């Protein structure tokens, strides 16, 4: 109903039908069309025709370039103001701040950014009214997980960005089948605008619409809403990637008895024809995608990839921890990707791939720092800033956060159960960080409670202090930027799994690929040689007597690690445990958990801190 002609948006639909949508999906679409005032509404069907036509359209408006060296590959170069997730403009709205972050004892919370309902309503009203004027509102119906999966969740993303539509087609399962599957079911409401209504009030840079000053990425878990304004980039705009996958899903997980985690999932098969699935949580620049797609050096071993970023895991009636990758694609960091570091990624990204902020070769190929591949005499480079570039030039040819966005189905070692609706049974969970000193190559937690403590205690060398100097920062569970709710309550949720009847608790490990000697040289060759550490984990899960007790947990026995063909590895330095180092380490973990988790620190985590202190004290 209406007394005039401004509420019914049927006449503006250029694909699909408002009439055909489920009731609550129509209310979401039409209500936001009323608010945002798009010129057109395009209900996405997910078809190849739709996708090809949208790429060709972006190519027409100079938003993307075709990469002529490859099969159906594309390049977007952004406004340099819009190149990454912005944590300081990423917020969660709850009635009480304590539900979102623990109230710290002394300092500012680094475990999330709470925004009041009141501040959000004012921020929303200052951004969204009229924000899509002159633009198409695309309606993206998407599944996080295989369409039928009991572990899958559905979203609807409204966006004014064709780049988001194309990228969501790769990274999620989207289109008409999702609407038909959803019916009158619950879904996560995802609203996105680049925040540049036409006619443009400000200059358009590099054909990349964004509003850096008003950039705000908001999560309202109580309303099942994600509302993102002003960035067209990655984790700010692809609302499945982090906003749904980790922040909303971790809150749903808490409510519903499951886990939404920043973990790769891989399947590993040994020479005895036994296969196990492992999950691993690493912070930035620690090589998750490299591990998830490992080419093992050990003969008779096979690694296969289920996912490189997000794991949704739920203990089933039988007690198995069943995990799905809720994504449909890999959104990998391009720099440092080489035939040496990740040959399977190199194979994956040569067709049907969208690249963002990488360099382009004159023959229509891609380039970045660490590609570790020479160009034939004659081949020149255009930087990600669309300027001629030479290897001696002092700025990088690719943005350090530049990306490939590639279908998961194209990975030559994609696991045959990567889309199984039941998920895969997780037998080990691996935590890890970049630690140039003190921390052994691998250790195993003494118990589930010790393992949750090891997660909570994760630290990693930052890319910088942000002028020259290193910082060792805390990144518990690799979730510091991604917690959907109070981290103390998340620790309690993890600890509660031990009390779930029938639960088969996976073995917990911690790895450090990055330990250095006195001269700053890596003690471990890494890459495919990491298969030797996975072999040790595999045997430990089978109950092999291959461990020695230390104050930090179990490490490999003398002669337990397969070092056949590495020549002389310095195992003594690589597994060295210094009382002085670990006294300092437990003090930093104590100060951190006391301040940042404070009243919400579970008893069992404090007990694990006391126990580690006591074991170090007896060295
Ligand atoms: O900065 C961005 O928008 C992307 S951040 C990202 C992308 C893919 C997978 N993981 C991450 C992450 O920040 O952990
Ligand atoms: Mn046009
Ligand atoms: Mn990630
Ligand atoms: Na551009």
């Amino acid at each position: 109903p209406q007394l005039h002609n401004g509420l019914d948006f049927s006449a503006k639909v250029i694909q699909g039908s408002l009439d055909s949508l489920p009731q609550e999906v129509r209310k979401f679409v039409e209500g936001n069309a009323q608010l945002c005032q798009p010129e057109y509404i395009h209900i996405c069907d997910g078809s190849e025709e739709e996708y090809g036509r949208l790429l060709a359209h972006m190519q027409e408006e100079g938003v993307i370039r075709k990469l002529k060296k490859y099969d159906n590959c594309w390049l977007a170069l952004t406004d340099p103001r819009d190149v990454a997730r912005i944590e300081s403009k990423t917020v969660i709205i709850t009635q009480e701040q304590r539900d979102t972050v623990p109230i710290p004892k002394s300092g500012q919370s680094q475990l999330g950014r709470w925004m009041s309902e009141e501040d959000f309503e004012k921020a929303f009203n200052a951004r969204f009214p009229g924000c899509m004027k002159g633009r198409t509102m695309y309606v993206i119906p998407f599944s996080m997980g295989p369409l039928g999966s009991p572990l899958a969740k559905i979203g609807i993303e409204l966006t004014d960005s064709p780049y988001v539509v194309a990228s969501m087609r790769i990274m999620t399962r989207m289109g008409t089948s999702v609407l038909e599957a959803l019916g009158d079911g619950e879904f996560i409401k995802c609203l996105h605008s680049v925040g540049c209504p036409l006619p443009l009030k400000k200059p358009l840079v590099n054909n990349w619409a964004c509003n850096p000053e008003l950039t705000l990425i908001a999560h309202l878990p109580d309303r099942r809403e994600i509302i993102s304004f002003g960035s067209g980039y990655g984790g700010n705009s692809l609302l499945g990637k982090k906003c749904f996958a980790l922040r909303i899903a971790s809150r749903l997980a808490k409510e519903e008895g499951w886990l939404a985690e920043h973990m790769l999932i891989l399947g590993i098969t040994n020479p005895e024809g036994k296969k196990k699935y492992l999950a691993a949580a690493f912070p930035s620049a620690c090589g998750k995608t490299n591990l998830a797609m490992m080419n093992p050096t050990l003969p008779g071993w096979k690694v296969e990839c289920v996912g490189d970023d997000i794991a949704w895991m739920k203990f089933d009636a039988q007690g198995n921890l069943r995990a799905i990758n809720p994504e449909n694609g890999f959104f990998g960091v391009a720099p440092g990707t080489s035939v040496k570091t990740n040959p399977n990624a190199i194979k994956t990204i040569q067709k049907n791939t969208i690249f963002t902020n990488v360099a382009e070769t004159s023959d229509g190929g891609v380039y970045w720092e660490g590609i570790d591949e020479p160009l034939a005499p004659g081949v020149t480079i255009t930087s990600w800033k669309n300027k001629e570039w030479r290897p001696q030039d002092e700025e990088p040819c690719a943005h350090p956060n530049s990306r490939f966005c590639t279908p998961a189905s194209q990975c030559p070692i994609i696991d045959p159960a990567w889309e199984s609706p039941e998920g895969v049974p997780i037998e080990g969970i691996i935590f890890g960080g970049r630690r140039p000193a003190g921390v052994p190559l691998v250790y195993e937690a003494l118990s589930w409670q010790h393992g949750v403590f090891v997660g909570a205690a994760m630290r990693s060398e930052a890319t910088a202090a942000a002028h020259k100097g290193k910082v060792i920062m805390h990144d518990p569970f690799a979730m510091r930027p991604f917690f959907g709710y109070n981290f103390g309550k998340y620790l309690a949720h993890w600890l509660s799994m031990a009390h779930r009847p029938a639960a088969k608790l996976p073995k917990i490990f911690h790895v450090n690929w990055f330990r250095k000697d006195k001269n700053g040289k890596f003690l471990w060759p890494g890459f495919g040689e990491n298969s030797r550490v996975l072999e040790w984990m595999f045997g430990r899960i089978e109950g092999e007597d291959s461990a020695k007790l230390t104050p930090i947990g179990y490490v490999p026995k003398e002669d337990a690690l397969n070092l056949k063909g590495l020549g002389d590895v310095n195992v003594e330095e690589l597994f060295g445990i210094s009382k002085e180092f670990w006294e300092k380490e437990v003090e930093e973990i104590d100060k951190y958990l006391e301040d940042q988790v404070n009243a919400d620190l579970p008893y069992e985590i404090e007990r694990e801190l006391r126990a580690l202190k006591q074991r170090i004290s007896q060295m």
